[PDB]
């Protein structure tokens, strides 16, 4: 495996096992007054700046530069206009990653097969803008002559976690818009519980699958099907109320849809990048054309930024070589997303999919077993929430966990003068301080002297108020969370993720550790029928599926 | 620390040493036939079952006997028999920890400060269920004279997650009741979204807070009063809209709420083992209280297993044991809670605060450093979910990840004739089944010629097609989620969580790494009016101050 045999890695690797728990933050910033100029960068993007702040990090201006020049042996730069020219990088699967096509608003000709992708890409969006209009503006009807007021995008994974997030960051901007649902777990619960809110006459459902054999996804569909057929009863009135984010026309046409309502993507569009694709109908739908292109113009701005700026200045590059940084060479399994933005409360959970999926992969390029760690867990919830919930470990657990802190200097909802967002700044700047520079020893006994603590109950607490410090954050900070900025910011984390898996030389694109339980549960499915033993596997499986057997019919 | 001079311990260590990575879970069911036998647990509460099954772990008798060895040696038992009867075991803020005593439903004496607590539980307990008869009733009017039909919690972190896992847990038992809302971030979108869709005349508002000092919860009370009052305009009719879950009479009376409405609790209920207490007056509200006593009477029945149960057969205690197993030996840094029921989607956010609030600690209770992990990281999403978004790094990826998938057997909605939840329990048996077997390189290859893959393609794809397997997992199966059973699920994991303290001697009942934040943002609050900039503090937070003062009124 190569990155274990690059000069540039074992160079990173040496110096940190000689310097690497020396870095101490709180003396980093005593002694350069000039730390925070020289470890962050001001983006203005016409539409608003961001401002990525990694100042409070583990490193010096040396570690940078060592970072700085593993990412160029990795051929990071060559890598990335592989991409974006259509080469097939995706070389397990054959096949082009372009999903920064999807949003290249300078259609500039991008070629795959001899051919330019641009026209078909533009094809579709003109498509979902024409069909948008008619459902918004009431031209299109229900099989009762009724304007859809609820849309249900039903779909998994890729299909389904992109639009509900976006639709959730950008709820203010959906004035004149129907409401929006997601169903996605094949958990009847998910479905029962959605359809049972709707009135059919006015429901709109869009089934987003590639194949449209999608069994959690189909099979929901067919449900919805049923629900709606119980009134309607007409089975060709499915074709007022259904539409197909798909290019199976046959599967399509075959569920009751007309194929003119088949909006289609293609394979260099994988599951977790396509929200920008026809897959983010749901969110055109809501938020209307205007901010939907504003959302894609975003992305293609930051896309434009990680393909023109000098690394060293790169806000991708530079987030991922700071998570190899602290995944490679401290070891730390983790990487925390904290969004101070109750409108962000699903951004965490995006990226799980969209970093965890793509990077969680331990074969090389090559084909050879990787000897180092490659992607790491990521998980979080929005603040403060999560800062009232498991700060507490972050603060003094026993673990080292770089957190990425955001938020939007302007609230959606200036309430009481602004008082809520002024708190909630405060929170955001206060802990990741906080994080950095902790609270000695002496500093807490003098706290405790002075609330008049007796020697003995001052030496029993004493080291249970200490804070070590010396937690490593990334603070980035927007001026408003606008269709634009969002679309910047995802787009600025699939590149950090697409650095990373250039640096490991892993594919990034493809997610081949789906199919071993997908092929099990196709065997188990028949298996559960009926009320004999099982035996046919291992003890454990045998003994869970004979327990279910038992107790299905149990009465409590 | 305790801990690593334990005998027993030392003797784990050892063996992992020089056996650890040889364990091979495919291997071992594969020799052992009575491998679920001796690794699986079944629990008949009279109201369901619950089978715990941990074959799919990396352990041998030999182990788990090791394992046991070392909680009998750190003093499990005298420790749980402690905080049973009322002893002072948080120490450092020398206080009972009690939550048990909340769902006693034996009333079996538990004296603190030589009073019984019993009756003043019991007596809040009647007061809930008088108030929750008149609401739900429609006798408790609005000051209009209409009936309630929402109630909303405000509240922030264990005055916040128990109430919303569980009424979210338990949706099909609140037929009857009003709707339920909370609001916990202090981000005003928080608060403005959820007032938006309320009818002042007819809502009711819970304040969760014990010193009713809580700033974001305060704030959100103070912005939730003044929008009724805009309304109302009578501040006498406060009291008819607004109660409290607090301790703090004055500042209750002052906010307007007549006192006969604050419904106490104890020092000795921690927030995140609070929603036992009047804390979860919402629950009560949502499901009746008839279901929330069979909610206390789930808790009571564990509770009941863990104090008379033999350690070896101990449910919490054989949990947390191979948890420590995982977390000391293993070095895994985080634990995955993946319930297969949509139900329980807030599940796992729950729990990531229960444990990580509780053992994110790094001092002693004899005041040493420890020189052990303690505390995981807990994360996860429901099934299949979750599985669709980042099983990808749990499958192939470069990190061990303990998993505990838990399901109901029987589904609360048994759609196209239990169609769903068919597929949803062979999901939930194929994943288990799959991290534990895995494909080797020879099985893949079959495959690939199988499918007729050519010769070249079938060595590109080869590698990535293989699964190393090998991931332990443990399966929780019971008979159906029923406000008894979600109670005895909650308490088992508050107990596991209890016992992997006391092994690493740390006081999982404190949480001090809560004040260096608070107080570091209390400082800032009112540097952030007015435009001069602020030089104040470390170089990164007076940036960030100066970016958020020139942008706070850039025009986008």
């Amino acid at each position: 495996a190569a990155l274990t045999r690059n000069p540039q890695f074992q160079k990173l690797q040496q110096w940190h096992r000689e310097h690497g728990s020396e870095l101490n933050l709180r003396h980093l910033f005593d002694t350069d007054k000039e730390r925070f100029n020289h470890f962050s960068l001001t983006l203005n993007t016409n539409h608003g700046h961001i401002l990525l702040d990694y100042s409070k990090n583990l490193v010096t201006e040396e570690v940078m530069h060592m970072l700085l020049d593993l990412a160029k042996s990795r051929g990071v730069e060559a890598a990335r206009e592989s991409m974006f020219n259509g080469e097939k990088i995706n070389s397990t699967e054959d096949r082009a990653v372009l999903h920064v096509a999807l949003r290249n608003r300078s259609n500039t000709p991008i070629v795959v097969d001899g051919k330019d992708v641009m026209p078909e890409v533009n094809k579709v969006l003109d498509k979902m803008k024409a069909f948008c209009q008619r459902v918004r503006s009431g031209d299109w009807k229900g099989y009762t002559g009724k304007t859809i007021t609820d849309v249900i995008n039903i779909g998994i994974g890729g299909s389904d976690l992109g639009p509900l997030m976006v639709t959730e960051a950008l709820k203010p901007y959906s004035s004149g818009g129907p409401r929006v649902w997601f169903v996605s777990n094949i958990d009847g619960t998910h479905i029962a519980k959605t359809l049972a809110c709707l009135n059919p006459e006015s429901s709109l459902f869009i089934i987003a699958s590639k194949t449209f054999t999608t069994q959690e996804t189909i099979t929901n569909a067919k449900t919805a099907k049923d629900w709606f057929l119980l009134s309607a009863k007409d089975p060709s009135t499915v074709a007022k109320h259904f539409v197909a984010l798909s290019t199976n026309t046959a599967k399509v046409k075959e569920f009751g849809i007309d194929p003119q309502n088949m909006f289609e993507f293609w394979d260099w569009v994988g599951g977790r990048y396509s929200l920008w694709s026809a897959i983010g109908l749901s969110i055109a739908l809501h938020v209307g054309f205007d901010n939907f292109e504003q959302l894609l113009s975003g992305a293609h701005w930051m896309d434009q930024h990680f393909r023109t700026t000098p690394l060293e200045k790169n806000a991708p590059v530079l987030l991922a070589m700071l998570g190899i940084w602290y995944i490679n060479c401290f070891g730390c399994e983790t990487q925390a997303v904290l969004p101070y933005d109750q409108y962000l409360h699903r951004f965490a959970a995006y990226f799980q999919q969209g970093d965890m999926e793509s990077n969680g992969k331990y074969i090389t390029k090559s084909g050879a077993r990787v000897d180092h760690q490659t992607g790491p867990i990521v998980w979080g919830e929005p603040g403060t929430n999560g800062q009232h919930a498991f700060y507490q470990l972050i603060h003094q657990g026993t673990k080292m966990i770089p957190c990425d802190f955001l938020i939007p200097v302007q609230t959606q909802h200036p309430i009481r003068k602004g008082l809520h967002h002024k708190i909630l700044l405060a929170n955001f700047l206060a802990q990741t301080e906080a994080l950095m520079k902790g609270k000695s020893t002496e500093e807490a006994r003098k706290e405790l002297q002075a609330a008049g603590k007796s020697p003995e109950d001052l030496m029993k607490l004493l080291p249970h108020k200490v804070f070590e410090g010396n937690r490593p954050t990334n603070s980035i900070v927007f001026t408003k969370l606008t269709p634009f900025i969002l679309g910047a910011l995802i787009a600025m984390y699939e590149h950090k993720i697409f650095v990373q898996g250039v640096v490991w030389d892993i594919n990034s694109f493809d997610q081949w550790g789906v199919e071993l339980g997908k092929q099990l549960a196709k065997k188990i499915e028949p298996e559960l029928d009926g009320s004999s033993p099982v035996t046919s596997h291992d003890s454990s499986t045998n003994g869970l599926i004979n327990f279910i057997k038992q107790q299905r019919e149990a009465k409590i």
